[PDB]
């Protein structure tokens, strides 16, 4: 049937998971095409000294391979 | 001693993630009675043109079984 | 010494977990070269209305590099 | 918005990996509404005179919740 | 063949392990029929002035369906 | 090299994720020097009559050890 | 009570899963008495022109100890 | 909001695993204030002629931080 | 150095936990010398009908081997 | 923020896991921009008549995507 | 009766795994008393222009408490 | 196909990593044929006034079965 391909990104945002999850997506959506779904592996960061510094947020995400 | 159950749901949002624990939390409170603790095992979501399509949220409720 | 490289897939079939995983395997010859082995980490599916629709395997195959 | 639940069945069969899922999906198709996805947790089985005697497929079941 | 479902439940006793095991088994067989196996996931519990308050064993109970 | 510490939290807040991570770190530094990295382990919470009652998030939080 | 004990092997074939996990017990039948259970580890594989040479199926088999 | 910390014992004991969870509670109630909860880990253990030396189980206390 | 060897051994008791832990000991100890650890990896059993039948503890036994 | 990804890699060596993890990451250097951390996931190899021939080390090289 | 106390650690070093778990316990032998002994849990570092710029090994420490 | 087991042993050394699963493989020799490979599984070790006592390495050592 279809085949689909997963790559390891960490998305990285001072606003939050979600935007450190948007953030990886908005670059993959550059280079790969057909983007199906995400699954995250890993949430940490860094801190200082508001407390976290940048959320970093480790994830695979799925694509659709093509034909050829 | 008190016996408990453990069920798990998916809680999907278009929002976030706390909106997605949310959704799977007020359905199980249609359906079960004593909820009491959640354990977040799996985060994931969908992709569309706008990027995240959904948020989803794998957790298991632990609620009090009666008698 | 040599080096490799693992790429993850999702072979999908409806016939069974074998031909599933040699769907992945034949996309990969397609693009990647010297394919020596793989591990497969999931196997998963969706369901229609006569049991299994699609049987998905995430598989890492593993190649080596050239240079 | 939307909620799923997962249940964990066991699925047996003596003629294969296949049709142990195969019969875990239809005992589910009685009781539960929705069926969606499945995710194989353990493959196992027990032993007889010729090798296999029954292959055990231990997998979840997720399926869609009314609201 | 036949199927079997597995339901998580977690037991509590301020006895002991088996007794938080049993106090778990002992419910289970009051709405499930068949029960055929168990399966520990996690020992916790809670601490007191005494030390363990309770003890709380993490279990799932396995049972075969009937073909409903 | 430099030697660091891991220690675990668990901040909890009513609000959300983020302010369940920041309310650990907030009181990991009144304590820890050095504090430059965290690592979120488990999300966990309990429940109440509006659905979640307190988020809980379990946390390593990582710091520089001074040569002492 | 009883004592049981799991020895941990690798079956292989060219024809499949459940081919691979017959090897496996096929080979301990011929060294291991009262064989009684076995759980899949691992599945993985090599690959060859025409995609999966070899199915490698770990496995543990668990037998009875006599006393 | 209220913050927690966590510590990693093991505590040990020739008599069981419930006596070797006591003995490190026990031991941590004496420099740990606002002992909560703990978690299991790892049982493991020692063995000399009479078998078992000692039960070892490692385990996480949670307790309540001050200000 | 010295290089141990470890067997996966499943003890079983009606009796409880350590004595499904003892049972596999007891009956290592019969062909195994110079047994100095053990790990638990799995604790389960059987259900029927004062609840527990038995326990069954899986766990490796690490022993020390011998030169030749 | 800026975004990272990691790819998964295997370095060989006869002369050690030092050896193995350079000679990943020296590989890496040749076709990745922007090199910044590794994670070691498996330690492996295989057995000559001396013992281990070859040291093979699973790692994830992660790097900064461009933008 | 006897209770250990388990920290982690990071040690970090240029010269290779060896020296940086030698290096985290020799700043443990610093404050910690009756130290015992280690098991290592991640094993990570930093790249620079020469391939591996520090070595990280992540460990927990394990020592006796008095009582 | 061909049938493989694997055993597991822990090697130990006081002069680092590789001599110590060098020492396993060492001893595997004496009583075991067909030595193929090696799985690094735990590495830990104890802890003397000079820091590492002796490292111990936890790996599975697979090897071919005759017949
Ligand atoms: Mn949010
Ligand atoms: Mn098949
Ligand atoms: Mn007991
Ligand atoms: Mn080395
Ligand atoms: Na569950
Ligand atoms: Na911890």
């Amino acid at each position: 049937g279809k085949v689909y391909k997963k790559v390891e990104l960490v998305g990285t945002s001072e606003e939050g998971l979600e935007a450190a999850i948007q953030a990886a997506l908005a670059r993959a959506r550059k280079t790969l095409r057909h983007l199906d779904w995400f699954e995250v592996k890993e949430i940490r960061g860094t801190i200082g000294e508001a407390g976290v510094k940048e959320y970093q947020v480790v994830l695979e995400v799925g694509f659709r391979l093509e034909e050829t």
